[PDB]
């Protein structure tokens, strides 16, 4: 069985001939259809061994669709063939968070030692991958596999961050979107289907900022010092009633903070290694929230997929095979991925 | 009328004739005094709102759709009443105010800790009846305020959440009765004065723990490895901030409500739980205001005042600076 | 001044000639730009005379559009000669429900006497109008009046009526919205502006049905008694939300017969003593039902903010004053094909 | 095993000696209290032709047990736990929030409730179908931890149903100071600051209420609209929420409720239903029938329990005394609920 993996600390991945696994009790083995590249996946192999958790060597891939091949003892609701997606941040099932289905919140997955496929445990990227538990499975009825991997994480993550100020989103108000890739794309246009706001893209890019226009975008704002004020430009006096920082460097945050409304919001959602919002008073204007989100929600998933299959996402994908899976990865490093990228095994 | 006043920059307080309306005109029953005008009279020249300045945004008094001789209390934050906030009553994130040159009574508009006072619009009055106006004063802000900054993050909650009180001031003694009131969850005081935690339990408070290097373990030990569902802090110094960070639960809350110049939170990556949000929250809602009058009016709210005469204004103020006064302080007329 | 009256029980509105009025202090005088036919209007001059409660004459129209013609003492905030639309449900503004914006669920109003413009203080099927006070003018800017005047009534409502349970209608939803008239057509836009629902739409007219399909609903079936099997049909076993615009008998057992478990049916349309019944064995568990009136404040600045961005697409037919009474029998007859509009 | 089944329609139940069952992914519970509601003095008024359920039945919807094991783990041989009642089929929109009770593929995949089709907790052991409906209750005493899976959930949810409207200020009804309803006063009082009014028609529920800390207590029947009316002002209450389900008293609660309230019909009277329509109930009043409730509110009344927020009153009786325990509650004469303990 084929899969890509990474072995070494500051090394690249390898392509690697490892067992075909058979599921356990309780488990389901997918023939995976499609594994999506998310940049978070870099910033792991980027780590250094001190900071590294993440066992060696690591099947790669946390956005992941397939099909059922085998079922482990006692799994029922599923039969072999039926087409599904990978709830990625698997919880305990049964603290008070995982109960709404919000298990990417699970009070106890670090206790547990529970961890996410590509993450701690064997990822999607290989031909065949195990999923622990079926209610982590959704279903994707004849939804094409190459579109639907990214709704895992690119889909589910901007959903979930919308999720959490949806109210405030109505007619009137306006949403950035800063970083215009992989969740950024998808980010927008979300956007659009769930709210009436006026939707600013932002992005460093030239070809990125059509992007965004090509996917929805309102307007399109060229990154860097001219930004706030561009934005203040669009938004009148008032600013921006929420804030997508799908980048989450210091000056994206900066940004987010001289642009955001009275009693708005700003998600740093985007990783960089000790950016941080400040949040204080003089600092930002009063009322205004900020929080760092995580993944997604069960009902989310089902909600961001009840959206591609409404034909209401248009998700952006280049294809690789399983041998130019090392080769996507130094593709999405060096930025030339026009969306996400996905490796069909 | 007498008027306790601000009238140079660096110093200490006070005779100005009486207002006419024509608009509402209040005989004033109390005045509270925040912490906010301690923190806005070491305002360097700079940074500082007109001059001469009639102090007090905390106001109750009776009327000399609204009865002459009605005992109403005084709605802080003026905004234009027309914006998409002010229509909603959020009048404390009024967009145009600003711009329009519209100060509360008390910051930049002539306030309370007169004999008399004017109110620009019928709106900011809410009728209090037959409440005790020196226990009401309070209420408009000292109420207001951590009712507000409770009533944005309510819903998370519920039986089995934990509420962090730090900071058992004035406004910190209020904020643990409203959780009382309208949660079921779990309160835990912080402070740095031992007499200030024995308050904290006598309005309900489930543990009060020291404030300082041990504060963070302590909280921890009472919430199990989960924390706290929601920091409440309203001190807002550093090291305050530093706490409420290291004990927030995994999409929780903090909500900043403690003036520090130049403190703040950092919100990234590996600095604060996943889907733990972070607010400076602002004054109060008009109908936030009805609600705290309802609590009141109820006795859910046992609210800690210390009298002062129109005279002992300025003495008044000193003893706020040095943490000396047991809840809030109420001039009256 | 021209303006439309009902002037006697049971009778026809006529045209009358009227002494222009003045604004008091507080008061806004304006110079009524648009005016529009709300089929409660109908509903109002069926009353008999028992019931009708009034006062006569009354001039007619809720739904109001015009430019500030004159400031009363002491009215900051707007300068001569500014768009403005008319907050209908006016209310006491200092109780709790003021407070927030929700006049329309004011508790002091009906003990103050409050009553909106055109249902019992003069409304806005004039030359001019008087509105009582400031926070019940907001602003339109440029927006054409004839578009703009039926976002008081037929806009703010189903909007209302919608934001009531908007965190139901998520992608994977279904909206239903029976009865594609005045309230219906704009109803279906704003399901589609700001929700991900799916949008299915009924009516007893083919044309109606057109019009739906026209302004976005993603399907259009005959009402009657093959109407829920049909839904149904389209849903899966059901109808996430249902806003009933016509609120008869038939259509709210329709309405029972094809709403979701946890769903919702909102019963805006008016029937004299039509009703839902709500009961175990008679609808869904967790499905809620309630009678919305109008909308609220920030409600109307909201819907307002959606004619602006493009996203509400108004249809309309213009009548002088004079065809005023002729568009009220239009309007019974059901041969306007959205909102009758009069421009002064 | 003993148990006490339904096996006759129109008759009274019985008391039987059947086999101790075996668990498949199933837990095993050594049911340690199981509460009697009287929705089971519904089903067995069921005509014949209605009654869905089978022959014969396991009475017992509200069950709490000591845990054998399925080849399933997470809970330990010996575990105290609280029965999620309303059985989902854990995979649908409604199933993946927790809500169960509001699961959409159950009646298809026909998924029943133990002691409503499935077999129940009125015996010495039980089966549970899967673990998620287990909830650890930790050292709480297992009689009053019984009543807390529906006479504790089904008005939570209902309460939660409109929170939000019941702040400083509000008003909330009570109507019928049984087993559901005593817990609803209580809960009232903890996640609300609602002034509580509690209407009964036996002056003893009404001193019940009052222990439980009703604000005010009403005498049910026609005279109760006024009654209430005199202690709202003219203004009537934002909330309403009806354990007894009559046409009365439902007919009371559309008389005094608020513009922009609610009235939750949680009692079920067999064709009783509100009318919701333009002058017969308040503009902006929202009326619903809800269904028992979800599982983090079941987390949530356990927490309530466990933090001494709720007091349960009830009455103990054996596995032999059930039959005649129903009798009782059929003649309203358990002051709360009636809970059985093998
Ligand atoms: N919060 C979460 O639960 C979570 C989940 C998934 C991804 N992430 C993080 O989100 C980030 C985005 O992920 P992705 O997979 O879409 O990466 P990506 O490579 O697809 O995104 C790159 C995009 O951001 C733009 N960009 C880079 N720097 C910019 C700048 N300073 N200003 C404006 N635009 C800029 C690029 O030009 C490009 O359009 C990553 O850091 C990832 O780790 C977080
Ligand atoms: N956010 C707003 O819109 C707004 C409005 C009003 C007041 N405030 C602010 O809230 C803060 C408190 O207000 P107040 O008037 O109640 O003050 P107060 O002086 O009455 O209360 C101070 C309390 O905080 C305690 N304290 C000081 N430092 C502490 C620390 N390190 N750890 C624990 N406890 C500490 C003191 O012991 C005292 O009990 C002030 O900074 C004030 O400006 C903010
Ligand atoms: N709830 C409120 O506060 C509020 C506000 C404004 C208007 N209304 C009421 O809402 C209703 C709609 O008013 P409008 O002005 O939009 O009416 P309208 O005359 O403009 O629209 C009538 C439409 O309903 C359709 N219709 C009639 N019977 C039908 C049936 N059985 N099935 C499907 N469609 C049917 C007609 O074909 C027509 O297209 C009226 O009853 C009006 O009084 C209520
Ligand atoms: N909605 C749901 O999912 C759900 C769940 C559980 C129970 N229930 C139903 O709720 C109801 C109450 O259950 P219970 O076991 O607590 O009943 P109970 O017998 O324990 O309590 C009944 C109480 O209501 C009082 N009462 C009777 N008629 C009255 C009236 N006219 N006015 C005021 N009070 C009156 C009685 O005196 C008694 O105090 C039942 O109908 C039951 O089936 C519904
Ligand atoms: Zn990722
Ligand atoms: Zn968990
Ligand atoms: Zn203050
Ligand atoms: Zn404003
Ligand atoms: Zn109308
Ligand atoms: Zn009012
Ligand atoms: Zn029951
Ligand atoms: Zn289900």
């Amino acid at each position: 069985m084929k899969a890509v993996q990474y072995t070494e600390i500051g090394s690249e991945p390898v392509v690697v001939d490892i067992p075909t696994p058979t599921p356990g009790p309780g488990e389901i083995l997918l023939k995976v259809t499609a594994a999506g590249l998310c940049h978070s996946d870099i910033f792991v192999m980027d780590m250094p061994a001190a900071q590294y958790a993440y066992g060696l060597p690591l099947t790669l891939g946390h956005e992941g669709v397939g099909t059922v091949a085998e079922l482990g003892e006692g799994v029922t609701g599923f039969g072999v063939g039926d087409a599904v997606a990978v709830y990625g941040p698997w919880g305990c099932g049964a603290c008070h968070a995982c109960a709404r289905g919000r298990e990417n919140y699970c009070t106890r997955a670090a206790d547990l030692g529970i961890t996410p496929p590509g993450l701690g445990s064997p990822g999607s990227m290989a031909e065949y991958m195990i999923v622990d538990s079926a209610r982590h499975l959704v279903p994707i009825g004849d939804l094409d596999p190459v579109a639907a991997a990214p709704l895992t994480d690119a889909g589910l993550t901007p959903y979930h961050a919308i999720s959490r100020v949806l109210p405030l989103l109505g007619p009137g108000s306006t949403a950035v979107v800063i970083g215009v890739g992989g969740l950024g794309h998808v980010g927008i246009q979300i956007l659009r289907a769930v709210s009436a706001a006026r939707v600013i893209a932002v992005d460093l890019d030239d070809d990125r900022l059509a992007l965004a226009r090509e996917v929805g975008a309102d307007a399109a704002v060229k990154s860097g010092a001219g930004a706030a004020d561009a934005i203040r430009e669009l938004t009148g006096g008032q600013g921006a009633t929420a804030v997508f920082d799908f980048v989450g460097a210091q000056s994206t945050i900066d940004t987010a903070q001289q642009v955001v409304a009275v009693d708005g919001h700003i998600s740093v959602v985007g990783i960089h290694a000790g950016a941080h919002a400040k949040v204080g008073f003089f600092m930002i204007p009063f009322g205004a929230s900020v929080v760092t989100p995580y993944w997604g929600t069960r009902s989310e998933l089902m909600e961001v997929v009840a959206l591609a299959r409404a034909g209401r996402l248009d998700i952006h994908t280049e294809t690789f095979t399983l041998d130019e899976g090392p080769a996507a990865y130094r593709r999405l490093r060096e930025g030339s991925i026009r969306g996400r990228g996905v490796v069909v095994p």
